[PDB]
């Protein structure tokens, strides 16, 4: 009955991700006591770990690898308004692959940050993953973020407010440059080990009056980490976004005219709009829309609809073109885009200049790997090398890409269905990525149909 | 209209890609200018047949590694269904995709070549046609259409005698496998020329039609397209017997013993007399609750708690399966045959390997008692009967025997209780689906005061 919410837990190594997640699983009662003792005993019989709470996240990472998920109810807990599943975490081989491919899709990210002397400054430095994980979460469109300032018991003095305020000020400034509004992000001081302020206020922090978030969708306030999880906003239906309609096919139909066919990915398409076709840059009014050969009054996201457009021939638009309205951020041609990729099994060496085909939404266009900007570690997202010379299997990377033919692609944080792509080479998928930013082409006003000229004159 | 998923199987080079592509051509699923763009791309790569075949060759290639970008090219429309091709043999991840259920076919189109040229006309005892049909039966694809292809190349052309020979030979095999041959339409086609795919072929006036006789009702037709419109919807989980794997068991004061779990099939009603397997306990359900609020019915998909009478918390655990005591009650598995694919891991697997099995909410070590067949994961063909070992990348038929009492189900009867993962320490070393289960010779045990 309650809505389902997926959580990913991020943060620098040894910041307390495992301890905090497992303690949350213990305290929220999704696992009975006998089952916990069975799994604590099994972890000890493996020799490894035997820390408290540790087996929970180590078991999750191991079961998020190649293969299936058989049951995930061990990492699902219930709050007052949400079923919440811990879907993934960094520190295992297929982490970045799951994030990029979207097999692990998160509605919110819990960023753990350690508060001990040295621990915080290490994760927030250039060598640390706090900023890298935050940027990765933003790159994937996880635009809800909870920051748990962990290990408050180990500050000097213990449970230090001065320390907590310092961490909030510096993390806020960094996530602000990344793209987050730090006024929407709750900062919860906690102790994953002892449990302080996870399910209820901690007697050890009477100075903490609570966190607050401001947002157009309604302000919220609370004290515990669990309260912060209840302020997660549901999956934003893309009806609010501008129109994006990648064309699947374009038919000519006797009597009617030209009718492209596609799934509406963002926004609404209703008859009478003055749409713009990228990357060809044509602009027309749509005469009608039809779904399942019956006419529709408006086409919300998800519908496979064909639509009748005026004065445009079939040789003028193709499968792979993107359709959006000219009233609300019309799609432009992509001049180049940077993206984050994961290199899949492929014995060869990818160098700069490697030109493969790029399946992106309904488009299918050869691109050039112009630069290899960064070499990323796939187990954690950690940056390994600036401007690498080549990439091999199992590597992740940031690359700039220039298409060899006109192409319309979007940033994945903005329009997800147009920002995830596959890299194919003959009958082999060699890489998959998500688009970081796309520098749009100069262009200008495209050729406007007689029908579109009449609409924009009343 | 209903959405329907199709898997296309058959021996290599029997004409799966040509038949499928020609069907997608003739059903207007793709515009003509896009068809030409991809036919020219296909000829440049030079790895597959230049016309028609690129459609299924593209699909095979894009069902790889775990990334799906767009499937619009493989969804065509018949008069009763939106049909989608999801997979076909001939790529590394075929068997893995079938088992892991990232491809869930409603019906299997089996393609058999009638024109065998100077090769072996016989459908061999250990051949790909039989092994593919055995695979579809293991994965619960209980609807099967046989396209007898390349009728243009028989001796003589469009030979009724050759067509009969093949139906007789194939019917015997699929009847042994477990299909009722009376329910399988046999359509003589030419995927290349388009004979008998959407309309009757003038080259086969002897073919008066195929006939199916099912428990639901008979149907007849001529073309392969009409065969696709006799596919039935799957059995909704609501109409199957109750199956409820227990996630947790709690002791609530006053209330008593409250198991919690997800209804996978059937309906859970307060007042039902359920049986817990494999502990063989039968008792009445006093109430059913969802979100600390009562419930008339617990439907498939609901995560519920239910209070049972006269049952101790020491008596039922996570991993036990709950079901109706009257309609198909669950029982303890004495042993079960399964189909697995081995993932990378150190060393080889012999008979006697006793790893942990992850099935529904259970977590129990099982013995690989017999390794029965070694299967290639690309083509799905049989490499070896009774192999001495399995290595990474292999696919196999194995007979498993649980070490502690376990309750599992055939994947075709109860899918959520029929697929499993195999773990060694923390590594995932195999995934599989259950063919058939030998239930324990144990009769009704503890029946409480209700
Ligand atoms: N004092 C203290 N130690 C903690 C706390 N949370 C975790 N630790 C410890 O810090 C280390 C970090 O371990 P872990 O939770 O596995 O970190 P991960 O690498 O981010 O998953 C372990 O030794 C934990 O026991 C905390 O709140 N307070
Ligand atoms: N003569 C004839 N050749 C066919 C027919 N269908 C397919 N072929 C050819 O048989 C070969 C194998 O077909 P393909 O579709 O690639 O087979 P698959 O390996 O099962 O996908 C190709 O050369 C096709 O052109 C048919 O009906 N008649
Ligand atoms: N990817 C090209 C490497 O050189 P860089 O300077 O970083 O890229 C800009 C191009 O040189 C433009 O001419
Ligand atoms: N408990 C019945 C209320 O739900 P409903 O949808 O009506 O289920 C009825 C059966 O599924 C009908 O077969
Ligand atoms: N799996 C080897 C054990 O001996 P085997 O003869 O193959 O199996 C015995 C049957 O299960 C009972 O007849």
């Amino acid at each position: 009955e309650k809505t389902h919410i997926n959580i990913v837990v991020i943060g620098h190594v040894d910041s307390g991700k495992s301890t905090t997640t497992g303690h949350l699983i213990y305290k929220c009662g999704g696992i009975d006591k006998r089952t916990i003792e069975k799994f604590e005993k099994e972890a000890a019989e493996m020799g490894k770990g035997s820390f408290k709470y540790a087996w929970v996240l180590d078991k999750l990472k191991a079961e998020r690898e190649r293969g299936i998920t058989i049951d995930i109810s061990l990492w699902k807990f219930e709050t007052t308004k949400y079923y919440i599943t811990i879907i993934d975490a960094p520190g295992h081989r297929d982490f970045i692959k799951n994030m990029i491919t979207g097999t692990s899709q998160a509605d919110c990210a819990v960023l753990i940050v350690a508060a001990g002397v040295g621990e915080f400054e290490a994760g927030i430095s250039k060598n640390g993953q706090t900023r890298e994980h935050a940027l990765l979460a933003y790159t994937l469109g996880v635009k809800q973020l909870i920051v748990g300032v962990n290990k408050m018991d180990s500050t000097e003095p213990a449970y230090s407010e001065k320390r907590y305020d310092e961490i909030v000020k510096e993390v806020s400034a960094y996530i602000k440059k990344i793209g987050y509004n730090p006024a929407t992000v709750p900062f919860v001081p906690i102790s994953g080990w002892h449990g302080d302020n996870m399910l209820e206020p901690s007697p050890n922090m009477p100075w903490f009056k609570g966190w607050k978030v401001e947002r157009k969708e309604g302000n919220a306030s609370g004290v515990s980490l669990l309260e912060a999880l209840d302020t997660i906003l549901p999956p934003t239906r893309p009806t609010d976004k501008p129109l994006r309609l990648p064309l699947q096919d374009v038919y000519k139909i006797g009597g009617i005219g030209t009718v492209p066919v596609g799934r509406v990915e963002t926004g609404i398409l209703r008859p009478g709009m003055v749409v713009t076709f990228a990357p060809v840059n044509i602009t027309t009014e749509v005469k009608s829309v039809e779904m399942h050969h019956e006419a529709l009054s408006e086409a919300l996201p998800g519908d496979n609809v064909g639509f009748n457009v005026k004065n445009v021939s079939v040789k003028d638009i193709r499968r792979g073109n993107v359709c959006g309205d000219s009233k609300s951020d019309p799609p432009q041609e992509a001049a180049q885009f940077t993206s984050q990729v994961i290199i899949l099994n492929h014995p060869g060496q990818i160098s700069a200049g490697y030109s493969p085909v790029i399946d992106c939404h309904t488009a299918h266009i050869a691109c050039k790997f112009a630069e290899l900007k960064e070499k990323i570690d796939r187990r954690s997202g950690k940056k390994l090398e600036d401007n690498p010379k080549s990439l091999k299997s199992g590597d992740a990377a940031i690359v700039e890409m220039v298409p060899g033919k006109p192409m319309c692609v979007e940033s994945f944080s903005q329009y997800p269905p147009l920002g995830r792509f596959a890299v194919r080479d003959m009958r082999q998928t060699v890489a998959v990525g998500v688009i970081k930013n796309v520098e749009k082409k100069s262009g200008g006003a495209g050729k406007v149909t007689k029908s579109a000229q009449k609409a924009q004159k009343a």
